[PDB]
């Protein structure tokens, strides 16, 4: 049954992780992480630990990914609200490195995939990683009529 | 002309507002702060930006259409109407308190929220939700404000 997933690769920042986390929570969002993280976890810094899933490698993540994948990159030719995610697909978004971004020669095979967040560029070039994650999903989420919300057990 | 705005009351958590703060400045958004903040002003620590006393001094300047930000509002952010030529004002409560109680139920007609599965957690990260509802307001404004970064100035 299709569901939406959020696929961070390398995630470098333990606040952006913490809240990712969070919305998935919230979201009935599956996790999925291609490590290495760019943080130690830490135990005691920390509680519902959510369907999370770690991959060595993002070929590694690639053999195992069923469904649509779509890419959230800076330059993509397409906007995020304009691809459509009404249907009954897995949904995979994969967001690159807070400091990097994602491997520019998956970024080229992949390049049909991408979808951009439009921004001014005029005073910062980029939108917190978290909160890119958090309206990605609410997207998704609103073309499907909320149906993940109501989902859990199944 | 027709702008977004952020409302944000007595916010308490730094990482938060700077959070914001990248948000609006991202998206021509005006910024508007109701004393007091939850923290000391850092300027070593580190965009239309408005501070008031009070929700009623916001309330006397604010002009055009006001969104409250809720969790147990009977409407869903995405269902309202974004797309005409009015400000639009979107307030959200403090991180640990939420709105005061009878301004929520004054202006009870204007709230909204963020639907949530309220299984494991009961809400989203504030600068998550800013981030989210701007960007609602955008897309059904065909991304407009975007473009108007001199004209709004």
């Amino acid at each position: 049954l299709g569901r939406n997933h959020v696929v961070l690769f390398q995630p470098q920042i333990p606040a952006n992780t913490g809240n990712i986390a969070r919305t998935c929570a919230a979201t009935n969002t599956s996790l999925h992480i291609i490590r290495p993280m760019g943080f130690p976890i830490d135990d005691k810094k920390m509680y519902w630990d959510l369907d999370v899933h770690f991959y060595d490698s993002l070929n590694d993540f690639m053999n195992i990914c069923s469904g649509k994948l779509h890419l959230i990159t800076k330059f993509a030719n397409k906007t995020y609200s304009d691809e459509n995610y009404d249907d009954s697909e897995h949904h995979y978004f994969l967001f690159g490195r807070e400091d990097k971004g994602l491997p520019e020669e998956f970024m080229r095979q992949h390049s049909e995939k991408a979808l951009r967040i439009p921004v001014n560029d005029q005073h910062v070039r980029s939108l917190n990683l978290s909160n890119t994650v958090c309206m990605i999903v609410y997207e998704a989420l609103r073309q499907q009529d909320f149906i993940g919300l109501e989902l859990s057990h199944t």
